[PDB]
C-alpha cells in the first residue's frame, strides 16, 4: 500500500507546509486530510505520523519498536543531555538513572510529597483570595508558578518562590525561549544562516540561566543541615548495583534540569486546559465543584481525600484526551518490518505518534470526540483499550505520571472548593506551542467562597 504524503517543494521537501508557531496543530490538519498515517520529509530526515489506534497499538509493541530520539528530543538534548527524557533506551545512563530514581515515585514517596504539594497549593489559593475586585487571574502563568514550585520543593527542597514574583520566574523565561528555539529549529531550512546567530547566542544564554539555577540547588543541598530523602538525594547517593558507582556529576545536572522542566511544564498545561474546559462547560464545573466540597471537608486536603476526587480525575483525563500537553512521542523500527500489514518499514524508520489524533479516533471513542465529556471515564466497561496515551508507552513511559495527576487533582480540587470562576472575557482557546501545548491569554476572575484555609 502506498504511503500518503503531502505536497513537496523541491529540495525543501514538506518543510514549507509548516512554517508556523503551531506545528502540531498544523500536523493534525494534515492527519485529518490524509488519514491514519502519512510520510513527512524535511531536508535530512523522514517521519511517518500515526493517528489511528490500530497503527499506534502496533507501534507500541516494544519487541518491534523502541523509543526514538526525534529531532525535537535531539535539540532539547542540548540542555537535557543524557537525562531520562533524552537518552536512548540502550544508552547506559538511561537504565542506570531509571533504576536509581524510580523509588522516588513509589506510593510511599508520593505520600511523603503530599504535605509539600499542599504548601504550594495553599500559596496559590492565598494569592487569589488576596486579589482586589478589579483584578483577574492569568491562568497558565499562575499554574506555572504552582507546578514549578511543587517540583522544586518536592524534588529538591528548593523554593523558587514564584508567588513572590509578579513576572515569570527567570528560569521559566529561559525555559520557554529554549523550548521555542528547539521547536523553531525543526522548521528552518538553513540553520547556519547568519540571521540565526542571535538565536544561537540567546539559546546558550538560556542554557546558562538553567545551569546557574542548578548550581544553587546543589549548593543549597550541600549546606543543608536537614536530612532529605527526595529525588535529589537519590540522584546523589543512589548506586548502580553492578559497578557500585553513582550517576556521574554531569548526568546529575542533566537530571535536575530534566525534572525541573519536564516535572512542571506539562502539568501546568494540564491544569490550564482543565480550567478552560470547566469554565466552558458549566454543568461539568458544578459537578466537579460539588465533589470538591463533598470530599475536601478539612482545612487542607489529605492524601486519601485527593484519591476520593474521582470526578476531578475524570475532568483531568478528559482534558488530557483532547489536548495532551506532551502531544507526541517517537519510535523507530528495531528491524525491517511491516506495519499494519500494509506499510513496509526499514530498520530505523521513525514513527511519530500524534497523541491528539489518537485521542480523536472515532472508531475508538465514538463520534463525539470533540465534546468535553468527563463521563467518558465514569463507566469502566465503556472506556477503550490501549487508546489513551498522554503519558507515553512501555518502559519509556512517564515516570512522574502519578506525581502529575496527584498534584493536579489536589490543586484543582482546592480551586473548586474555594472559588467560583468567571470566564469574564469569553476567552477563545489559543494554544501556544513550545513543543508542549498550553493555552495562552487565558484569563479568569475567581470569586472567593470565603472558606478558611
Ligand atoms: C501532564 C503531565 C505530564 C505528561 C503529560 C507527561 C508526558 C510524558 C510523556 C508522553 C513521556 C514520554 C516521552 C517519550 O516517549 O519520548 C514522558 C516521559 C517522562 N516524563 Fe513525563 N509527563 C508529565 C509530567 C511529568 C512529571 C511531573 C515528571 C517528573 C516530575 C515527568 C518525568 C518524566 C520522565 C523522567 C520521563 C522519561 C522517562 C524515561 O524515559 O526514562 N513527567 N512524560
Ligand atoms: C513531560 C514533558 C515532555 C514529555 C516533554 C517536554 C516537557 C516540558 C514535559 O514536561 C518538552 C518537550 C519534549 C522533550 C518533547 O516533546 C515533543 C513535542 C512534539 C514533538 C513533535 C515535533 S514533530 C514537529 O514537526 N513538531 C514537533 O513539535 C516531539 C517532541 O517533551
Amino acid at each position: 500500500k502506498e504511503m500518503p504524503q503531502p505536497k513537496t517543494f523541491g529540495e525543501l521537501k514538506n518543510l514549507p507546509l509548516l512554517n508556523t508557531d503551531k506545528p502540531v496543530q498544523a500536523l493534525m490538519k494534515i492527519a485529518d486530510e490524509l488519514g491514519e498515517i502519512f510520510k513527512f520529509e524535511a531536508p535530512g530526515r523522514v517521519t511517518r505520523y500515526l493517528s489511528s489506534q490500530r497503527l499506534i497499538k502496533e507501534a507500541c509493541d516494544e519487541s518491534r519498536f523502541d523509543k526514538n530520539l526525534s529531532q525535537a528530543l535531539k535539540f532539547v538534548r542540548d540542555f537535557f543531555g543524557d537525562g531520562l527524557v533524552t537518552s536512548w533506551t540502550h544508552e547506559k545512563n538511561w537504565k542506570k538513572a531509571h533504576n536509581i530514581l524510580l523509588p522516588s515515585f513509589s506510593q510511599q514517596a508520593m505520600k511523603g510529597y503530599h504535605a509539600m504539594m499542599v504548601d504550594i497549593a495553599v500559596q496559590l489559593v492565598q494569592k487569589w483570595e488576596r486579589l482586589n475586585a478589579d483584578e483577574h487571574i492569568e491562568v497558565p502563568e499562575d499554574m506555572t508558578r504552582l507546578t514549578l514550585d511543587t517540583i522544586g520543593l518536592c524534588g529538591f527542597n528548593y523554593r523558587f518562590n514564584s508567588f513572590y514574583r509578579d513576572q515569570p520566574h527567570p528560569f521559566i523565561t529561559s525555559m520557554v525561549r529554549a523550548l521555542d528555539e528547539a521547536m523553531n529549529k525543526l522548521q528552518r531550512a538553513n540553520p547556519d544562516d547568519p540571521a540565526y546567530d542571535e538565536n544561537k547566542r540567546q539559546f546558550q544564554e538560556d542554557i546558562k540561566v538553567m545551569n546557574d539555577l542548578v548550581d544553587k540547588i546543589i549548593a543549597d543541598r550541600k549546606a543543608s543541615g536537614e536530612q532529605s530523602d527526595d529525588l535529589l538525594t537519590h540522584m546523589l547517593n543512589g548506586k548502580d548495583p553492578e559497578t557500585g558507582e553513582p550517576l556521574d556529576d554531569e548526568n546529575i545536572r542533566y537530571q535536575i534540569i530534566t525534572f525541573l522542566i519536564a516535572g512542571h511544564e506539562t502539568t501546568s498545561g494540564l491544569l490550564s486546559f482543565a480550567l478552560y474546559f470547566l469554565v466552558k462547560n458549566p454543568h461539568v464545573l458544578q459537578k466537579a465543584a460539588e465533589e470538591a466540597a463533598r470530599v475536601l471537608v478539612d482545612p487542607v486536603p489529605s492524601y486519601k481525600q485527593v484519591k476520593q476526587l474521582k470526578y476531578v480525575g475524570m475532568v483531568l483525563n478528559e482534558a488530557l484526551r483532547l489536548w495532551p500537553t506532551a502531544p507526541a512521542f517517537s519510535l523507530y523500527a528495531k528491524e525491517d518490518t511491516v506495519l499494519g500489514g500494509e506499510y513496509p518499514l526499514e530498520k530505523g524508520d521513525e514513527l511519530m505518534v500524534l497523541i491528539p489524533q489518537l485521542h480523536r479516533d472515532k472508531t475508538i471513542w465514538g463520534d463525539d470526540v470533540e465534546e468535553f465529556r468527563p463521563e467518558r471515564f465514569e463507566n469502566p466497561s465503556a472506556i477503550p483499550q490501549h487508546a489513551f496515551k498522554p503519558f507515553g508507552n512501555g518502559q519509556r513511559a512517564c515516570i512522574g505520571q502519578q506525581f502529575a495527576l496527584h498534584e493536579a487533582t489536589l490543586v484543582l480540587g482546592m480551586m473548586l472548593k474555594h472559588f467560583d470562576f468567571e470566564d469574564h472575557t469569553n476567552y477563545e482557546l489559543d494554544i501556544k506551542e513550545t513543543l508542549t501545548l498550553k493555552p495562552e491569554g487565558f484569563v479568569v476572575k475567581a470569586k472567593s467562597k470565603k472558606i478558611p484555609l
